[PDB]
């Protein structure tokens, strides 16, 4: 017991026009995995060459959210007509890594390593690149000054080799960030325009493929309950997918590729696709698709950046607070069988109510559980009091995000600031889940207070789910 898919909607959006994504299909999604590999090569070589570093650990996932808070291109997944071209989240990904990546130290020799390995770093960077007489003579003084200092006969404590590397990193920062900050800009600026290139195979393929189908490429504000996106264009034949079990994992094979999920996962997927799928009366597609799915997943996490919630506190959440909604999901991870998620493509079959920028709810009761991208929050937060501004009817958003403080994220410190905060509180941090700190904001408009009201005994059932 995961989820609970019995529990209906109370969203309510204006009915909306089907969407124009172009089907999904096994050959499709597995070009797409394909070329997605190698844009993670290419990233990985500019790395390498241009600042000799391994590209930051999870900077492309980050990468591919915050491109789609402003791509305006083709593509379900990877970016291709973005202003600005080069992203604010891998260049800040980048540039902390510069000279060196800092790891984790245990022992007092690993900080003494740390330390050495920095200040050799950043005269390296130095002796061999363009820098101004003032930042070189800055940089150079202070690592002759650290490697004098580590030339003394008596040694230090761990925590003094750890205040040296922060107290020298934050002098040579300035100046080693001017050395590499075009660098860097090109790494950003080189890898979106390779990844429009591919977007525009994929596109071709993708068209060429519904032309060989013979299947065409080429509405009010009533008020209803949501309902997943659907899709104009028609869906193109199944393909041959092979489904076997092997210890409780479902293993579907397409063209020698295979992809695995759990066997209650599988189940999952089942249950939403009845409930969630109109085109597929004897589920003649269904494994293409789920294919497609876990392929895709798969795809965007390359295999640190989301959390999920205890399965009680969604309880809590829906018995407390009425919440039958998430924000943010995928038909893997959601309680719920309606949420928003990345992919409407291919997660629409499965319940998706689409991207949640793109989801306008006029009234009801909402989780929301963004992943770790600020510019997604942020945009998020803008769309939050967009809504509830927008209508007298009872709309409330429970949202869960990490408590950033050093430096503040700004969605966090526009949340605060709202004028349709009703309660806000600090929960267990985000664990592992088998299946910091986090603050929990609570933004209501007055009909959305008036029905579901943060109440102390409401706060306290909402707490003890944790317990
Ligand atoms: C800990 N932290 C993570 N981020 C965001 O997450 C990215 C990676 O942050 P990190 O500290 O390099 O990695 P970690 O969070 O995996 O330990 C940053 O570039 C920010 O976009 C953060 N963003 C802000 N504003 N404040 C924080 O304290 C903070
Ligand atoms: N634009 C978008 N709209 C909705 N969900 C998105 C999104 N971009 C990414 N996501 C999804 O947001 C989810 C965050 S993890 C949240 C897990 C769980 N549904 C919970 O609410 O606790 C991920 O599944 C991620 O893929």
């Amino acid at each position: 017991v995961y989820w609970d898919l019995d529990i209906q909607t109370n969203a309510v959006i204006r009915e909306r026009a089907p969407a124009d994504h172009l089907p999904p299909h096994p050959e499709i999604e597995l070009q797409r995995a394909q070329l997605t590999t190698k844009l993670r090569q290419h990233y990985h070589e500019l790395c390498s060459q241009r600042e000799g570093i391994e590209p930051p650990r999870e900077s492309f996932n980050r990468w591919l959210l915050e491109r789609k808070v402003v791509d305006k291109g083709l593509d379900p997944l990877l970016p291709s007509e973005c202003d600005p071209v080069i992203s604010p989240s891998m260049f800040r990904e980048i540039m902390n890594d510069i000279p060196i990546r800092l790891s984790r130290i245990k022992y007092k020799e690993e900080a003494r390593k740390l330390l050495f390995k920095y200040a050799e770093a950043a005269k390296k960077m130095i002796d061999s690149r363009n820098v101004t007489p003032e930042s070189r003579k800055v940089v150079k003084w202070n690592v002759e000054d650290t490697m004098n200092w580590l030339r003394r006969d008596h040694s230090a404590s761990k925590e003094d080799y750890m205040d040296r590397l922060e107290n020298l990193r934050k002098q040579c920062g300035p100046h080693v960030a001017s050395v590499a900050k075009d660098s860097v800009e090109g790494i950003c600026s080189k890898i979106y325009h390779i990844s429009a290139e591919y977007v525009r195979r994929i596109r071709q393929a993708h068209l060429t493929l519904l032309k060989e189908c013979n299947i065409s490429v080429d509405v009010q504000d009533r008020l209803v309950y949501c309902y997943p996106v659907r899709l104009s264009i028609p869906a193109p034949p199944q393909t041959r997918v092979e489904l076997h079990f092997e210890n409780d994992i479902a293993c579907l094979r397409f063209k020698g590729e295979m992809v695995k999920v759990s066997r209650g996962h599988f189940n999952k997927l089942e249950l939403l696709y009845r409930y969630s799928c109109i085109d597929d009366p004897r589920f003649e597609k269904f494994l293409s698709r789920v294919w497609c799915l876990i392929k895709r997943y798969q795809v965007m996490f390359g295999s640190g950046l989301q959390g999920s919630l205890p399965v009680p506190v969604f309880e809590a959440l829906n018995k407390q607070f009425g919440v039958t909604f998430e924000c943010f999901a995928s038909p893997l991870n959601c309680y719920f069988k309606q949420f928003c998620s990345a992919f409407p493509d291919i997660d629409g079959f499965f319940g998706s109510r689409g991207p949640f920028l793109s989801f306008s709810p006029a009234s009801g009761s909402f989780e929301a559980n963004p992943p770790f991208c600020e510019e997604l929050m942020d945009a998020m937060v803008t769309h939050f009091e967009d809504l509830l501004g927008r209508s007298s009817e009872p709309l409330s958003f429970i949202i869960f995000v990490p408590e950033w403080r050093d430096p503040p994220t700004p969605a966090l410190t526009r949340m605060e600031a709202s004028r349709f905060r009703r309660h806000q509180m600090t929960v267990p941090a985000f664990e592992h889940e088998y299946r910091h700190g986090t603050a929990v904001i609570f933004l209501q408009n007055n009909a959305g207070f008036a029905k579901w009201e943060p109440t102390t005994e409401r706060i306290q059932e909402l707490l003890a789910a944790y317990k």
